[PDB]
């Protein structure tokens, strides 16, 4: 195992592994962007009833 | 009193636009995550 | 061997859309926060 | 402050509040983002170097 090859290895690995990280981590934005979707519906229909 | 409705329903229809670029962030995620792995596997049989 | 070039190239690429991706995420996000404020103050001042 | 004036406030504040958590969630994706994109850039010239 030359340098490069270790270099490109700890690359890949490092990126496989934080590829998962941040899927995991969009799981976690979807689940508030539909709370703040389902809060702006509720906003909109509060509205529609006021006016 | 006509512009806060107008104000709710913008910002109901950006929480979808929102959703929807989640979703293209998410396919580039796991795209970038399959090529690493090809990329990983074939080098671990390389060296 | 061309090919394992080939696939980290397109890895580096791929992240530099990614982070495009990220910034336009973040231009809606701000944007929804600050109809979000304007909406609740003047909200707050009519009830 | 009938019903749908209340609920509206509710949905707004909250609205409000949560979209500062986003932003400060996205903060964190870039973060993880930049350091992917290090990643791979020393990635693709330990490649380069090899071949």
């Amino acid at each position: 195992m030359t340098k490069q090859e270790k270099t490109a290895l700890n690359m890949a690995r490092f990126i496989r592994s934080q590829t998962l990280t941040l899927l995991e981590k969009l799981n976690e934005l979807a689940d508030i962007c539909e709370s703040l979707h389902d809060h702006a519906d509720e906003l909109y229909r509060s509205c529609l009833a006021r006016f």
